[PDB]
This record gives C-alpha cells, sequence and structure tokens, in this order.
C-alpha cells in the first residue's frame, strides 16, 4: 500500500537568509529560492520546511516576530511567497511554515496593546510583580530565579507597566501566556490563515518552553527552579537552573493535541494532501515521545524531531555507540509512529564539524536507509563544513549574551549559518555582493554544488543515490536490522521478501577495520556496491565477492544484494 | 520431530545463586550464618534448580567490613567455621552437581593481614606490596603535613593514612583498615595467581574477583613524581571529606588494570588445560560505564579477561520509575556493546544495593524474576529474590555496615547503609524466621517474615519460590539454552521477550512494569501463534499455569507477567 507523503518523505530545512541571494543585498531572499526550486527535485527532497520569514526585527533572525500574518521585507511580499506556494506545488514539492507559538517580538502589536493593559490583552503574555531586595532595598529583584536560555534572568521588567514580563529566550521574546484562551485561539486563527493560503503544514517552535509553573499553585509565587549546584554556572548563566518549573511541564502537550484537533478537522473539510506539524523539543527521550501522543489515547505531532544524531552522537563515537542511540527512538517511538533523524540545524554545528569530514556521505546513507523520514539541513547534500565568523562578524544574540571576544565560540550559531555554496563564483554564488549578511567559508572553492554536479563521485551524486534508492519498497515497507561488527563498524540492513537487500556497512572509526560480512543478516553474495564514500577504493558497480571486508576510516558502501 | 541441540559448557547458562553466609543460616545459634549452616541447606539448590553457588568472603577477617577486610586469604574466617567445614561444603555440593564459587577480594588486604605488618615495617619481599607516599611538599609552611593527594576514600575521608611507625601514608580506597596492593609490583600479582592456584587446588569452581575498577591509580612518575590529585567534581552538595568531591580521573578505571585481568584470564586458561574436568572460571565485579565494564570480556587487539563481567544494569539503570520501553532500552544496552562471542549476564541484586522488590515493587517480583531466567546467557539471583524478599528496617543502633558508620549519621545513616539487604534469609515464621534458633541475629530479622518465607511459599499453591521453580526448570528446555530471542516494548506499559527456536516450543514473556493496567494486540508478538498456554504467571494473575489464552486482545493488570508456552516456529 502507498504511504501518505509524509510517512517516508526527504524533508529539507531551508535557512532563507543564507540559501539564495536574488538582490546583491548579501541577504538570501524568497524570489532567490523560487529561483533555485528546481534544486529540490535534483536533490530527490519531497518537502522543504523554512526557518520563519514573518516580520520579525531580526533580534533572533525570525525567531522574534512582529507580524505573524505578513512576510518580512528583507525576504520579499505576500506576493513573491504565493508564488513560491505556486511553483513548489507545481513541482510536486511540499512546503511548511516555521510557526513560533512560544513568543513575540516586543515590537509586536500583542505585547505594545498588553504592556499598555488594553483590555483583552492585559494576559497575553506573563506578567509578574517585583520582590523587595534585602541587600538593597532600592534594587529591584525579579518574580524568581529563571534564567534565560540567552543569559540572564528570564525576567525583563517593563517600565510602562510597572511590571515584568516572562522571556525564556531573548528580551525581545516575550512568552505569551498559553493558560489564557484568547492567546490559544489566536494560535488557531494564525494556521488558519497560512493553511488557508496553502502551506502543507508548520514546524512549530521551541514547544518545551510553552508553559511554566503557575504561581496560583505555589501561594501567588512563581516558584524558584531548583539549583544546579555546579560551580561553573553564575546566577546569570544558562546552567545554575534545573528548569523544573519552566520546561516540559505536562499541561504543554495538551495545547499540542489541541493543535493537531484543529490540524485534522482542518484536513477533513478541505481535503487534498494531509497537512501536517513537526514539532521541534530537545528534551529527554521519555518527554520527546509525548510529542505524539500520550497512551490515553492523546494525538500530536505527526513527529518530534529527533536530534539524537547531534545530541548524543560525534566524533567521539564508536560502531556501538552509533547502534545504541540509533535504537532509542526505534524503541520509544509509540506502535504506528513515523521515525525520523536529524543530522543538523541552523542551532548546532554542521554535521561534517560534529563528526569528521570523511564521515559525510555514512552520515547521508544512515539518514536516507533507515525506516521513515530523512531530515536534511540546508548544505549537507554537498557536505558543507562550518564557516569560520570572527567576534566582530558574530550577529547571533546567543553568542553576544552569553559570550565575550574569548568565549562567543562556545555559543554562536552563526558558523552553521554561513551562505550555501551553489558554485565557486563570488560569495560561493549565493550573492553578486561580497557582503554577506555572514561571511561565506572559507573552503567554498573545494566545496560547493557545481563542482560536486560535475565530478564523477561527490557527496551530492550520493545524495541523489540515495534518495532515489528511497522510492524501492525495501526503504518503504522492509524490515530492518542494526547491530555493530566492532567498535569501528556497523552493518544497517534493509529486508522485504522478494524485494532486493541493501546493507549499509560504515567503519565510523579513525582506522582500517576487517571485518567478516557472514556475521551480516540477509546479506548474499556477490553483492553490488550501490553507493561508496568519495573516499572508498570501491565504486558504484563494482562486485563484493570475499565475506572478509576491509574498511577504510570513515568509510561506507551500500551494498544491493539478493532478495530474503 | 525436534532438533538435537549440543549442551552449552556449564557456565553459560548457569543459575548462579549469590551466598551472603553471614546472614543465610546460622546452624549454632549465635545469629552468625555459617558453613554448616550452608551444607544443612546444599539440598535449597538443587530444589531452587540453581546450578553455582558463589559465597560472599569466608577468609579470616577482622569483620571491618564483613570479609571484603582479608587478614588470611588461606584460611576460612572462625564465625563461620573451619577449613574442614569448607572442605565438607565443597564435597557435599559437588556430589549434588552444584559448582561452587569463591569471593577473592584483589584490590587490599586487612591492616591485619602479614602482608601488610612486614610492609609496614619495610620487612624485604613487602616493603613495596602496598601504596605508599611521603606527604606533599608544603614549603609554604612546613610546619603542617599535607596527604600526597586529594583523593577520597569511597568509605568517606581521605584515601591516605598516616603511618607513625613507617613516617608514611598508605592509600586505602575503602576502610582505613582495607590497605591497597601495588598492582605494578610483580610479587604483588604473583600472590594473587598463589592465592587463586590455592582454593583451585582445594576444587573451587572459579572466583568472583571484587572492586577491580580500583586496582591501579595514576603512577607518580607520569606526573613530576607526585600523586596527581583528581579533578574536582565542583558539585556544591560535597566538601574534601565527601565522596562525591573528586571525579576519579587517576583513581579508577585505569587502563593498565585491564592487563591484570586479562593475566588472570591466561592463568586460569593454562591451569584449565593443566587439570581438565569442567571449567573453572572467573566473574569480575566493577561498576563502570559500559565501556569500561566491557574491556572486562577482552579488547578488540585480542585479549581475553573474564569469563563475564557482571551486568549492574538492573540495579543501576531501571526501578520502580522505569516504563516498559527503559526496561527494553537498558536490556538491549548490554546486548549491543557486548563483544562478539561474550556470554550475557543479569544481575537484579546483591549484598551491596537495595533489595529487587524494594528498587522496584512488590507486585513486580514475577516478572523481574522471569526476565533474569529468559533472558540469553546467565541469571544471576541475590540470596531471597527466590522468595521476594524487601529490604528489612535497620535501626541507626543496630546499623554496622562500616560505609554508613563512616558516611553517614541518625539523619543520613539510611542514604548510605547497606544492611537492609542484609538481613537473614526467611526459611519459615520460627523464632528468626528459621535463620537462627536465637532472638538475638547479627542483624534484625525483617517485620515481614511471617508473610514472606520459603516454607510458606512451599505449602501455598502459588508463590514467587514455586514461579522461581518452574523458570530455572525451564531454562533446560533447548527454546531458551540454544533459541533467539526477540524484545520489543508494545507499549509505554508493556513489554514482551520471545525465546524461539525451529521445531522446539516458543516462550513468550508479557509484563506490565506499570502502576496501570494496559491491553495489547498478541498478533504484534513475533513467533507466538494462538491458542498458546499460560507456563508461569505472576502469583496474583487472573491466569493460572494451565490457562488457555485464545484471544489476540490481553488485558494485563499493574506488575502482571506471564509466559506463554507455544506451538513451534
Ligand atoms: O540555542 C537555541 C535554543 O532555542 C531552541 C528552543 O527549542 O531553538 C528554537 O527556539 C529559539 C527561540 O525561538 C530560536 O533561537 C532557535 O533558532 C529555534 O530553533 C533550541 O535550539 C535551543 O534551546
Ligand atoms: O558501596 C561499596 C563500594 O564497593 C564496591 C566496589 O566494587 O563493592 C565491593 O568492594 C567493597 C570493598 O571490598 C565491599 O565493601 C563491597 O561489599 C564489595 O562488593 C561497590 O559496590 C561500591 O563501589
Ligand atoms: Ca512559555
Ligand atoms: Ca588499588
Ligand atoms: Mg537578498
Ligand atoms: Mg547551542
Ligand atoms: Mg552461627
Ligand atoms: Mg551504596
Amino acid at each position: 500500500i502507498q504511504l501518505d507523503w509524509w510517512k517516508n518523505c526527504v524533508l529539507y530545512q531551508i535557512y532563507p537568509r543564507s540559501f539564495k541571494d536574488s538582490d546583491g543585498d548579501g541577504i538570501g531572499d524568497l524570489k532567490g529560492i523560487i529561483s533555485e526550486l528546481k534544486h529540490f527535485v535534483d536533490a530527490g527532497v519531497d518537502a522543504i520546511w523554512m526557518s520563519p520569514i514573518f516580520e520579525s526585527p531580526m533580534v533572533d533572525f525570525g525567531y522574534d516576530i512582529s507580524n505573524f500574518y505578513d512576510i518580512h521585507y528583507e525576504y520579499g511580499t505576500m506576493e513573491d511567497f504565493e508564488e513560491l506556494l505556486d511553483k513548489a506545488h507545481e513541482l510536486g514539492l511540499k512546503v511548511l511554515l516555521d510557526f513560533v507559538p512560544n513568543h513575540a517580538s516586543n515590537e509586536s502589536e500583542y505585547f505594545i496593546k498588553s504592556e499598555a493593559r488594553e483590555p483583552g490583552y492585559e494576559n497575553f503574555f506573563i506578567w509578574a510583580d517585583p520582590l523587595p531586595n534585602p541587600e538593597n532595598p532600592g534594587v529591584r529583584l525579579p518574580p524568581s530565579n529563571w534564567v534565560s536560555q540567552f543569559g540572564g534572568s528570564a525576567w525583563e521588567w517593563s517600565e510602562k507597566r510597572q511590571q515584568y514580563y516572562l522571556h525564556q529566550f531573548a528580551i525581545q521574546q516575550v512568552d505569551f501566556d498559553f493558560r489564557n484562551p484568547a492567546v490559544k485561539q489566536e494560535m488557531f486563527n494564525i494556521m488558519k490563515f497560512w493553511l488557508d493560503k496553502g502551506a502543507d503544514g508548520f514546524r512549530l517552535d521551541a514547544l518545551p518552553y510553552l508553559i511554566e509553573a503557575d504561581p496560583a499553585d505555589h501561594e501567588g509565587r512563581y516558584p524558584d527552579d531548583p539549583l544546579s549546584g555546579l560551580t561553573q554556572f553564575e546566577s546569570h548563566q544558562l546552567g545554575y537552573t534545573i528548569p523544573l518549573y519552566t520546561k516540559d511541564l505536562i499541561e504543554l502537550y495538551d495545547v499540542v493535541y489541541e493543535w493537531r484537533e484543529f490540524l485534522d478537522e482542518y484536513n477533513k473539510n478541505h481535503g487534498g494532501d494531509t497537512r501536517v506539524v513537526f514539532s521541534q523539543g530537545y528534551a529527554n527521550v521519555s518527554m520527546t515521545m509525548l510529542y505524539y501522543g500520550n497512551e490515553d489515547g492523546a494525538i500530536g505531532a505527526h513527529f518530534p524531531f529527533n536530534f539524537d544524531f547531534i545530541t548524543d552522537l560525534s566524533s567521539k563515537s564508536n560502531a556501538r555507540d552509533f547502534v545504541y542511540i540509533i535504537l532509542r527512538w526505534l524503541t520509544y517511538m509509540p506502535y504506528g509512529g513515523i521515525p525520523n533523524w536529524v543530522f543538523g540545524n541552523h542551532d548546532n554545528n554542521r554535521m561534517p564539524t560534529r563528526f569528521r569530514h570523511d564521515m559525510v556521505d555514512g552520515l547521508n546513507i544512515i539518514n536516507m536507509l533507515l525506516p521513515g523520514v530523512a531530515v536534511t539541513y540546508q548544505g549537507e547534500e554537498i557536505g558543507m563544513r562550518d564557516g569560520y565568523v570572527s567576534w566582530e562578524d558574530t550577529v547571533d544574540i546567543e553568542a553576544c549574551n552569553r559570550g565575550d571576544p574569548d568565549t562567543y565560540h562556545l555559543y554562536s550559531r552563526d558558523p552553521a549559518r554561513t551562505p550555501y555554496h551553489w558554485d565557486n563564483s563570488t560569495s560561493a554564488g549565493f550573492s553578486t555582493s561580497t557582503n554577506t549578511w555572514l561571511p561565506v567559508a572559507e573552503d567554498y572553492q573545494e566545496i560547493n554544488l557545481a563542482k560536486q554536479k560535475e565530478t564523477a563521485r561527490s557527496h551530492f551524486k550520493n545524495y541523489q543515490a540515495l534518495t532515489k534508492l528511497r522510492k524501492q519498497a525495501t526503504l518503504s515497507h522492509g524490515e530492518y536490522d542494526i547491530r555493530a561488527l566492532s567498535d569501528r563498524t556497523f552493518y544497517l540492513v534493509r529486508s522485504l521478501p522478494t524485494h532486493d537487500t541493501y546493507v549499509l556497512l560504515f567503519n565510523v572509526s579513525e582506522r582500517r577495520d576487517t571485518v567478516d560480512l557472514g556475521r551480516v543478516p540477509h546479506l548474499t553474495l556477490p553483492a553490488t556496491v550501490y553507493v561508496s564514500s568519495i573516499h572508498s577504493a570501491r565504486l558504484a558497480g563494482h562486485e563484493i565477492t570475499s565475506s572478509q571486508l576491509s574498511l577504510e576510516a570513515g568509510e561506507a558502501l551500500v551494498l544491493k544484494a539478493q532478495p530474503i
């Protein structure tokens, strides 16, 4: 039976500001994306989601939204967006928008009206009174010790309103009150507006932070978060507190289930292709699985993002660690759940930087060959590395607020946001201008899409071979078997009776490894190399005939073998 | 017809039972368990379907750490009995077909050992038997003596004790009275061979080897001729005398310890080659991360170590906070990380940790013993798990565990004390649960002995003990010794474990580990064809052994566990 599109799509995250500049201002834009929609068809991408493109002061490059109903002028107009949707659908692509429900810009009308106590907006954000200060009574203390994800107090004093407002993110990102039925209605209004425009669904931002302790349950006070007791964190630094009262509250999931109830209604009433929500939240695996639904029968996000290849694996990982981490989502996911696999995003170091340059193909093979949904971040299809960004060039508010000239590199997301490497032209073909909002990585001459399209073997040609492979019943409907053959090498087998068997072998280590292919289930020899790492001695079409296989450091093969 | 199978070597699928001799059976009314006690109940292990027993330490000991402080590694502690009682235990155990393993503590000796008395005196052959160090130079005021480093004892305080006699510090990672051997001393390493040969020659079938993570510490040659400080944890809740104040980078899990273990295995392999009869084995004790734990089996350069390291995952990583997905995921860790050729093992308790039904729940006893017995490899049972013994209440006044006496006080002792898991075994409802004829026992008998005792569980229709016997009996079936395993969660509440083998019966555990009821589709369980028969059920299950499962829809109560017997694949 053929699956609904979202159950095995290749999903590509576009960071619009760094994708394509169509107008020589050094800033990626919608006309730029429209100009390269054909790239997604060439790559074998099914669906694109864009990081935020709504009206925003750009304090957090779009995650601070001042109007949820119109396009950010630097990216273009409502008309450009409508054209992007039209041409993407024409090419067969699905298009998801980055919805940011936790917070609004302090330049939003919601906030201005709330700060001024305009009726029906007074309780739109979290507003609280100061505490008195025993050590210097002149210096007001905030309602609680809560710490912002971007450093300092999560509480900002409003001169105008004579109260503190909550900001789990930047001072300029103001936390909506999700116990307010008017806030919750406004979220339906925003989603209805963009679905009415033709959007294929939403990526839902920062959900762990939706709800904080109600002061009603704590004698009218905001309860302090427990202390970590780690001496490397001072009271203004993220890590000083354990976010017991400020993150992963059980009530956040009820909001998500209400969103899915609304979306299921909409899909029923409008028909056509299913519109989906994919949720973003870094949390422990059990809190992450409540985004899918709960055991009482609630249904949530079509899936929450799996960040395990970001959070729990790196160049420090061995083959047993790879297998053990891959098994986590597969062990914890509810029955009928769609697995997904994320290798990078705009908040984390790029895939080849976190792992090694020689592991790029193996990592893209894992993404494409595991059951479910492959997620690609902008650049991973060509093996883009972290770009060098000086203190002087750093614009990430997280790095500016938490960091300084000596430390900024511990915090900055900018190195994973440097402009896309189209070719070896000025600014790697991202712009006609040499003034890119972030500096272009120094290695764009070695690493760009044009070069990879015209070399016999490249990351991009491997990417294309893998997205093409996902059309095979073996990958859409086959079983999986995964195990380590040593500390250095593991296998992943997809099998399905009467259909071809596909086997990943991946030496994730820095050393040669010789493995016994007789230990691999469902693998009969001779077998044919379908894809090999760009540094493999073995080419596509090569026959593997010996049961003893030496893999070089980082080497990955996909073998096509006889059906079970 | 059912295929023939070649029987496994004994140690690859034994049920291994840990005896804590002080708490097992008092034969003489002193309230202290003893060897004649154990001899009198060797038939209990045959009745239970145990293949091998290991005893916590019975060697001469001042009893500061109840046997782990050994003053003579070549004789028996007088409270437990004599060498002759030991020889008698071995003979009668072997006559009944049991294997017997001794617990040997290689890391440290009693300060009452001749080794330490000779070492403290700088006697030739023994001066460098232990780790002796000068004070750290304190030029900033030479008046005050500083210890060699900030190292913290596992039992609280400095790991360094000043000897007025020798005018140097000695290392004790445990109690002041437990002195760390120098494992870079070839004479120490040879003495460890001499001890194991002596007990193998008596006819021990092998050893459990204690506290192996602590064998080797940093060599001052690598740190400019001083003992390097352990890094600070920087946790606000620990001061410099408190375990937790340091990270044991220079004091635990050093790579050189594994070379000692591989040398033990080399010595044992040669001994087995030169004596024949059944393989003698070493099982290693070490609490460490999974990568450091698997190095006990061997390494990927071909080194071979312990027959296995103990798997403590059901103690360290699962509890009553765990759901069915946690259970599966933790079970998969040993199976994923274990090297090719390695024998899995499963440990639910010991003399250092809370009892299984206390860590989990009282309603989970059967399900936990089923997991132990149905998983592939070796089931390890701690004294009392076969009847579902719970922790005993032990007051501060009755607390004798040196770790609690050193680290704890009237308000805190319960955080550290191992005594609740060491309370005397519940034989029956007589005086002191039939452990002793006296009302005076070395630790108090748990208050629930009238409700939880072996004799009662033999007389009643359904019991933890009767389920245990049924499971150890099932382990003789080819499906459990030789069969494949499949394990997955059906929900957050219920997982399955299927043992299957073409032409032999299929066996399926279904376990609701949650506090809520769960209904599951048995159609999702691989190799399960209905109708199927309940082989074992939890003592409060709606289903008795022999109950026919015909419906593909199965409702399980909180804690309920079933083993189903189903037609061969
Ligand atoms: O380091 C970023 C920080 O924020 C998270 C929260 O889920 O990411 C999302 O939310 C932020 C505020 O809207 C954005 O800055 C970020 O870009 C967005 O993806 C996590 O990545 C992390 O905790
Ligand atoms: O809490 C006790 C402490 O010691 C360990 C070390 O592996 O256990 C063994 O070593 C001790 C000293 O010989 C004994 O007191 C203990 O009974 C013995 O099992 C661990 O359980 C722990 O780290
Ligand atoms: Ca919030
Ligand atoms: Ca030692
Ligand atoms: Mg532009
Ligand atoms: Mg970060
Ligand atoms: Mg006695
Ligand atoms: Mg303890």
